[PDB]
This record gives C-alpha cells, structure tokens and sequence, in this order.
C-alpha cells in the first residue's frame, strides 16, 4: 500500500456522504446499495463511520458527470478513466466523481459501480495507489466476486496505517 503524499487524513471519525445524481443503467437503489457497501468495506476495517445525507453539505460529495464538469480534470468518455476522487480535506476534498459515460453495472460486466466506488475512497480516505495487484487500491480495474467482498489484506494494512494506532 502507499499512502497519498503529504500523509492527509480525516480528523474526523463520523464523516458525511451525498449522493448527488445518478446514473441511467442501474436504478437509484442499486446506486445507493454500491456506495453505502463500498463504503461499509472500508468501515469494517477502520474507526470511520459513514452517515449520509440527502441534500446539503457532506463531507464526500459523489456524482456521475461527463467530459469537462469544473474541476481541471475532464472525463473522456467512455473506457479509460473511469472515475476519479480528492484527497482527505476541505471543500472538493475526498469528493469522488465518476465517467457519467460508462456502462455501470452491478455484475461481473464493465464497469462493476460497487468496485470503482470502494477504489475510489480509498483515495477519499487518504490512499495512493498500491503496487501489490491483488490490492484493491491497485491501478488497474478488475472484477471480483462482490457478494461477500471484504477488503483485500493490503488494503486493510493501508487504512490502518492512517487511522489506526
Ligand atoms: O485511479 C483512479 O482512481 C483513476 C484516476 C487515476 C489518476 C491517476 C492515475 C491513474 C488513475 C486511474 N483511474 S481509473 O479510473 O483508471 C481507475 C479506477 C478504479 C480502479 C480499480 C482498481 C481495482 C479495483 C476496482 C477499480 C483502477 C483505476
Ligand atoms: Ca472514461
Ligand atoms: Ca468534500
Ligand atoms: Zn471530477
Ligand atoms: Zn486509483
């Protein structure tokens, strides 16, 4: 594992998540289900507890958008990236936005939604990338078995690094 330069973290345990908009391919329900359990993946392992809110200012806005959406770092559509999210802090800050253009799924089909989001707050939380390719904070995608998915033993080192003893 690899934490993100400069070591930012959350000094806060009880953090806040919105889910701004959705996306046509799943319903609204199976986009609340991948991120409350990508979230919940990260929580088992940690002292953080996720609260989410359905309107107003949380601590970790999440969206589908296309190509540019103000931020300096466009979509482009569909494949390569995928999503992308912002280190631990203040505003923009851990929020996690993802390619509005992918086919996002809830099976073994490109792009498993409840996958990419637990990847991606891993950076919300404070994580680089990972050279262990069994890790699920390693750069590249791939699908694994998401029934009774728990985060991988590198993953696990990682988050309790940050926000352990
Ligand atoms: O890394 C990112 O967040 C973004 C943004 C970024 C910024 C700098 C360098 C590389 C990347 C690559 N991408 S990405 O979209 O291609 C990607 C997304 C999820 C996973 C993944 C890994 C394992 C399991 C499940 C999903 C991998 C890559
Ligand atoms: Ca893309
Ligand atoms: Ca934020
Ligand atoms: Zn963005
Ligand atoms: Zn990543």
């Amino acid at each position: 594992f690899m934490l993100t330069p400069g070591n930012p973290k959350w000094e806060r345990t009880n953090l806040t998540y919105r889910i701004r908009n959705y996306t046509p391919q799943l319903s609204e329900a199976e986009v609340e289900r991948a991120i409350k359990d990508a979230f919940e993946l990260w929580s088992v392992a940690s002292p953080l507890i996720f609260t989410r809110i359905s309107q107003g200012e949380a601590d970790i806005n999440i969206a589908f958008y296309q190509r540019d959406h103000g931020d300096n770092s466009p979509f482009d559509g569909p494949n390569g990236i995928l999503a992308h999210a912002f280190q631990p802090g203040q505003g923009i800050g851990g929020d996690a936005h993802f390619d509005a253009e992918e086919t996002w799924t809830n099976t073994s089909a490109n792009y498993n939604l409840f996958l990419v989001a637990a990847h991606e707050f891993g950076h919300s939380l404070g994580l680089a990338h990972s050279s262990d390719p069994g890790a699920l904070m390693y750069p590249n995608y791939a699908f694994r078995e998401t029934s009774n998915y728990s985060l991988p033993q590198d993953d696990i080192d990682g988050i309790q690094a940050i926000y352990g003893d």
